[PDB]
């Protein structure tokens, strides 16, 4: 990845999973995370209106123009609730660059995805290195695989191993 | 269909199957149809750079803010784009209002869904009402139904049948 990511995810890493993950999302320039940007909402392909880091919900406000700290406040407020949704289902302890990373991973795949899926059956057994690599099999959509997806999954996957090598 | 609607298409229909999309596309506005818009580029939920009605490609500048006469422009060509990708693969006579639905249709899903679709092997069967219906399967994406896409292939479906209703 990037050393440019690399060196905003450290520089993160005291702040815990959450301003991890955020760093991941957002990346250093807020241009330039794993997650596309735009301060005016915009409807994506399958219809959903977005706003802000990606942030979907009935709040939004069609004719507005977020500021750089509205969305500050609904990325912080989004993390919170991706973690909520999946801490739960976590049953051994875990490194907060893991857990950052499965922010990450979630926060762009869904919590339902999460909970059935093999990737977190290998957490709980355990098999934390196994359960990184399963990232890989998420790089599909509309029937096909996608560059970006591999990409992304590639990056989360570094940070979901940064603690384990 | 919204009455705004029927009546751009309707304005449309001399204009052919590409005027027909582009109003489905952008809408009776030119600023809010069945596809999203941005001025801004911006990664899309794949990873893909995209600017304007949905246009990506090698030749967008990432610092550029585009205008709404750039950005029709560009859907004009990838609109040509389209019908080159997906006419040669239509063996039979179909309205101009059906093949605007499909340009719609296809700038949604792509040329390479539409090549081996039952859809497709309905149109060169003859079969016009039975593609037409097969747009109401094209709703799932990541595992599920989307509400969005319902009502985009309802509104496409409406319009690959204007001619025989």
């Amino acid at each position: 990845m990037p050393p440019s990511l690399r060196k905003a995810v450290a520089a993160a890493i005291g702040g815990g999973a959450i301003a991890i993950a955020s760093v991941l999302i957002t990346g250093p320039s807020g241009n330039d995370g794993l997650e596309g940007v735009s301060y005016i909402p915009y409807k994506d392909i399958v219809g959903v209106w977005t706003v802000c880091h990606g942030h979907t919900g009935k709040d939004i406000m069609l004719g507005k123009t977020y500021t750089k700290a509205e969305c500050k406040a609904l990325l912080n407020k989004d993390l919170a609730t991706v973690a909520r949704q999946i801490n739960p289902y976590i049953k051994v302890d875990i490194p907060e660059t893991m857990r950052g990373a499965l922010y990450s991973f979630v926060y762009n795949v869904g919590a339902g995805n999460f909970r059935t899926s093999t990737l977190l059956r290998k957490i709980n057994q355990g098999d934390i290195k196994g359960a990184c690599d399963q990232l890989r099999r998420w790089t599909y959509a509309g029937g096909k695989q996608w560059k970006g997806l591999m990409t992304r999954r590639e990056i989360e996957r570094e940070i979901c191993l940064w603690g384990q090598q």
